[PDB]
């Protein structure tokens, strides 16, 4: 029947065991799902050298993913948006002719422990059900500080296609989108002012 993912019980790739064991918990709380057979599910992580508000002020801005999202042509929301739990934004993904579009509902806002996420609700796409939560963690160890991104989805397999291609196109933009997230944080960090 359903399953509950075991995200928190493996380590992603891009983390040390040690990175690992001091996220567990929040893993188990942030990162974990019950999914159908119809469904799958993956854990990324990405590591940034720089501290967790630099890398929360972006990762919070769901008026803006352009800031650290590949192809995204455009994102409304229109007027007068607010940042509150249950608001939505359209994406228009220019990764391919005519673009992909995503209308995608902010679904948590937490600012005191750095977690959000947003559900798919609309558009043209084959990404069925798809709802993501993304957390973001400091880290310190001998006065050297450094932020860790942790970003999980839950989305329905396509009929026609393999959980193994959902995944790898899924693990594929998530990762290279938290990659972008890096690179624009280390950079504002590296940078200061
Ligand atoms: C890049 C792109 C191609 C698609 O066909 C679907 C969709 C338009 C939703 C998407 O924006 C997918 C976005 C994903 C998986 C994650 C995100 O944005 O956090």
């Amino acid at each position: 029947l359903s399953t509950i993912t075991t995200h928190h019980l493996t380590v992603p790739p891009g983390l040390t065991p040690e990175e690992f064991q001091e996220l567990s918990s929040s893993i188990a709380e942030f990162h974990s799902y019950r999914i159908n057979p119809g469904q799958c599910s993956s854990l990324l992580a990405q590591r940034i050298h720089a501290p967790v508000e630099t890398v929360w002020t972006v990762v919070r801005r769901f008026d803006k993913p352009q800031t650290y999202k590949h192809f995204i042509k455009s994102c409304s929301v229109g007027e007068d948006f607010r940042m509150t739990v249950g608001s939505t934004r359209d994406v228009t993904v220019i990764s391919g002719l005519p673009a992909a579009t995503s209308t995608e509902r902010l679904d948590i806002l937490d600012d005191d422990r750095h977690v959000t996420g947003f559900s798919i609700i609309g558009g043209e796409h084959r990404l069925r059900n798809y709802r993501s939560v993304t957390t973001v963690h400091g880290f310190e160890r001998d006065g050297e500080i450094w932020t860790v991104v942790l970003e999980s989805y839950v989305v329905d397999v396509p009929e026609g296609n393999t959980e193994e291609d959902t995944r790898l196109f899924a693990d594929t933009v998530v990762k290279l989108n938290l990659q972008k997230l890096a690179s624009v944080t280390e950079t504002l960090a590296r940078e200061a002012g």
